[PDB]
């Protein structure tokens, strides 16, 4: 099973940093061929990629024309270009190279030492559980003081598609390509019409980190959140672990029981670190206002996509807060997301 790393690039020479780390950590060239798809025609970025010679396969998006945006998107042509490139690059991977799957990595991401180990261990889970539609390296709330460094092996299921270093099966591309959007591809996949209740595996500690300060999007989201996501440094031999706990029939019984079996604690008590004998608690939210207030009070990303919170699963956001395991969760009667929660 050959799993290619598809690197998306355009006009940043710092794709160098991305490639150096991938190539440095790659355990097998044959198992993980690196295909760098470059859009934009930026000469310097092209030479940088070319300088790797046979270590990579350099392909170039063929259509550099400007894109006619809808009336509401004058300021967002960059996003149209990203979607068009993804469509072409992914089509190359699955139609031309004909690979059974691929790990998508943008040019401004640095991978952790166990990046490949992580994906070779979770690929079989993705293939065996159809309720899963991706494996992501990203923990949306993976800031340093919000993750347990003593559990770098801990993984989770999430309804919130993280992207940022993610594996998909050729089977999924078959589903998406026919209806691929003109822009904002990641938020589009977050919609239920695309997701269809499926989840991704995400880790306690991220296997990628971003340094792309300047890019298509403006730097506010990167400056206030993305730059703080910590890169895992301790190598975990995921291929030697039993990851059967991530299968739907085990996770939805065990993890949920764990969450709703945990004692409930007032958000204020958690914030000030009161009642420390409760090493694992549930902070229950009941409405949209309480969710965003409690989220903000504990330092969790508080925005919602199609009603789903960052790293949420059945509405539950799990993270570490001042050394305490916390599950910001809805009442046990939760029964599906509400896109009206914005
Ligand atoms: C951290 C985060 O959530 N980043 C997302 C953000 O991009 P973000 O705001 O991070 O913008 P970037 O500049 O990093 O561009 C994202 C990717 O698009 C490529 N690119 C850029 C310009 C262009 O004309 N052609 C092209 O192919 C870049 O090389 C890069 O690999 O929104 C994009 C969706 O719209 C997603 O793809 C990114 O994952
Ligand atoms: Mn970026």
């Amino acid at each position: 099973a050959v799993i290619p790393i598809l690197v998306i690039a355009c006009d940043r020479s710092t794709v160098r940093r991305c490639l150096d780390k991938l190539l440095h950590y790659r355990p097998s060239a044959e198992l993980f061929p690196i295909i760098v798809s470059q859009d934009c025609g930026h000469e310097e970025t092209a030479q940088v990629i070319a300088s790797y010679g046979s270590a990579v396969t350099h392909i170039r998006q063929p259509d550099l024309s400007n894109i006619a945006v809808q009336p509401d998107h004058r300021k967002f042509q960059g996003y149209y270009k990203i979607a068009r490139h993804y469509r072409w690059a992914l089509g190359q991977i699955f139609h031309n190279f004909n690979y059974p799957a691929a790990v998508v990595v943008e040019d401004d991401l640095e991978v952790a030492p166990d990046f490949f180990e992580y994906f070779q261990a979770t690929y079989p889970l993705l293939k065996a559980d159809p309720s899963l539609w991706c494996v992501s390296a990203w923990n949306d709330n993976g800031k340093e003081q919000m993750v347990d460094s003593s559990k770098p092996e801990l993984l989770y299921r999430t309804d919130f598609f993280p992207g940022l270093g993610w594996l998909l099966l050729a089977e999924l591309w078959a589903e998406l390509e026919p209806k691929w959007p003109k822009a904002f591809w990641d938020d589009w996949m977050r919609r239920p019409e695309q997701r269809k209740g499926r989840a991704c595996v995400r880790p306690e500690i991220s296997r990628t980190m971003t340094f792309g300060r300047k890019g298509v999007s403006h730097g506010q989201f990167f400056d206030q959140h993305l730059k703080f996501i910590k890169l895992n440094q301790q190598f975990v031999p995921f291929t030697q672990l039993d990851l059967s706990y991530l299968q739907q029939e085990a996770y939805d019984r065990d993890f949920l029981a764990r969450v709703y079996g945990a004692p409930q604690l007032q958000v204020e008590k958690v914030r000030t670190n009161d009642r420390k004998e409760l090493g694992e608690v549930r902070v229950q939210y009941t409405g949209r206002d309480s969710f965003k207030a409690f989220a903000k009070a504990l330092g969790v990303m508080d925005d919602l996509k199609s009603g789903v919170p960052r790293a949420g699963y059945r509405g539950i956001v799990t993270f570490l807060f001042r050394g305490r395991r916390v599950h910001l969760a809805p009442p046990q009667t939760w029964d599906g997301y509400d896109p009206s929660w914005t």
